[PDB]
């Protein structure tokens, strides 16, 4: 897409270079907004394909309040394995603190279903939230939440979303987290029965890894077709009923996909 | 500045009309970013007189992690009266959270010793956060925070800051919250023996109240002045010890002051 090869282009450019965590190295910048215009097409990269299987599931097993890997073994997807433990674990990530935030004193917080609630009864709030960022268990998480903070909005009959992304391997992680949020908007626009406005990303360390630069010269002499269509084919009774079967993107056809190594 | 007169323009040319919690009414966009290169100069708005007092005694004040405007009264500050108590509480609000995060099994955490730490020991890290949005004690707070989480990042020697405001009252809010950072910025640089770099400032809902627009059309017509420059005349023994009078602003000669109702 023209914003995410704009960005890849700024970071060969602008960039750092910078140590890191894993020790592979990367080419870094801090602070970059792009934002997409969800009525213009689903925001899917097309200049290398991208597994939507993998990207939907994930999104799923989110919302499912799970950080076990089990359900994405049941459904053939690996994306999380170099993370989890000996059972599977991943600790009490995204998933987790979306669903049951623990308070001080005990309870649990269903960020999703407030949010359902805020957007259906106050859509004019200026706090509809959801943080992934829990600093009382950060040491008990596999990594700490990459995409870790985002803001719902509501005008003009649109729902809009803008993610705060801290941390952002932009070859691998960026066409899996646009996708993602893009598909949550969606939902969340069909269960509260508002039309798409727009998704805005904003980054934080948002980097190429030094291995990844093939890659990322090969795909930036391509040119980026155009976007595919989402149709959700039902509406489910809520938020957490959607199923892999009621999504279909309608017109991908990418560019061949490019392998590139993860960082662990 | 520059940049702030550009936003306040963007907001009256793109706002959408909206309602809002206080009942005022206001011209909303949603996402925005800026950045300031804070080697350029301190970023005071010009084209208004801003009171420096309130701006550097409300930042001592979060860093003690007090949330009871008892030291603001001592010194004359009274920009959080409206929403204190009886006792003059808050409830646990910004200095709470970045002082003492209460986690689930007790524990509290300090997340300004946790950033000097990683600053100190780990300038790469891409998870040098902190985080006033603690979904576990919203409920306890006299208002949402709205500058809610901010990340440092270290790059040639050089400090750099972004920060997510939630909401952001543009007249009289943002030129606060802008000086507040930045001089948060130029403490933790000179703690950590850094150069100070960015000031990267992202937005969600950035709005102008439907009362501020006489004042916003006359200091738009104003011309932004040369930036100050900031002087912290000592180099104190930890970033809890700074004081009021080890702050020079040099240079500073703005427009005169334009008064607005606050917005409750
Ligand atoms: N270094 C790093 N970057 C990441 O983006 C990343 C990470 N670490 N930690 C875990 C994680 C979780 N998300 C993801 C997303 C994509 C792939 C990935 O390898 N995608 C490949 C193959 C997809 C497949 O399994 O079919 C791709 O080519 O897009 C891995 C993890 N993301
Ligand atoms: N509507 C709203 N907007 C705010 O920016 C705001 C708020 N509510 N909730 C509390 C709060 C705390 N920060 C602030 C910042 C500035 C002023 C203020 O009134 N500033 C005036 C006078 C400063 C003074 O007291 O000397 C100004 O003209 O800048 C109030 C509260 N900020
Ligand atoms: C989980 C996840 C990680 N990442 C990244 C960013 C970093 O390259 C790396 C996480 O490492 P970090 O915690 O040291 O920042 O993986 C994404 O880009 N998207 C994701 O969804
Ligand atoms: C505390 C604080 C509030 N605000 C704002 C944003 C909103 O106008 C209002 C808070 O209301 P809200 O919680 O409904 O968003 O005050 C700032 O702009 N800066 C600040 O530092």
């Amino acid at each position: 897409m023209k914003q995410y090869l704009e960005l890849m282009q700024k970071v060969l450019d602008e960039g750092t270079q910078k140590n890191d965590r894993t020790g592979t190295g990367t080419l870094s910048i801090f602070g970059h907004q792009m934002r997409f215009n969800l009525q213009d097409g689903f925001p899917l990269v097309t200049t290398k394909r991208c597994h939507l299987r993998s990207i939907i599931h994930e999104l799923l097993w989110f919302l499912q309040g799970d950080t076990n890997i089990a359900y994405l073994h049941e459904n053939n997807v690996t994306i999380w394995d170099e993370w989890a433990d000996e059972n599977g674990d991943l600790g009490p990530v995204y998933g987790k603190q979306w669903r049951a935030w623990p308070t001080p004193d005990g309870r649990h917080i269903d960020q999703i279903t407030t949010v359902l609630n805020q957007l259906k009864n106050d859509p004019d709030s200026r706090r509809i939230i959801v943080s992934a960022w829990n600093v009382g268990e950060l040491d008990k998480m596999a990594l700490a939440p990459s995409h870790a903070f985002f803001q719902f909005y509501v005008a003009d009959g649109k729902l809009s979303c803008q993610l705060y992304q801290r941390s952002c391997d932009v070859f691998l992680g960026l066409p899996f987290n646009i996708a993602s949020y893009a598909l949550l908007v969606h939902m969340m626009a069909q269960q509260c029965d508002l039309e798409v406005g727009d998704f805005v990303w904003t980054g934080g360390d948002t980097h190429l890894y030094s291995n990844h630069m093939d890659q990322t010269h090969l795909q930036l002499s391509r040119e980026p077709r155009p976007l595919p269509k989402l149709i959700i084919k039902r509406k489910p009774e809520s938020i957490f009923d959607y199923r892999f079967e009621d999504f279909e993107i309608e017109g991908y056809d990418p560019h061949p996909g490019i392998k590139a190594p993860v960082a662990i």
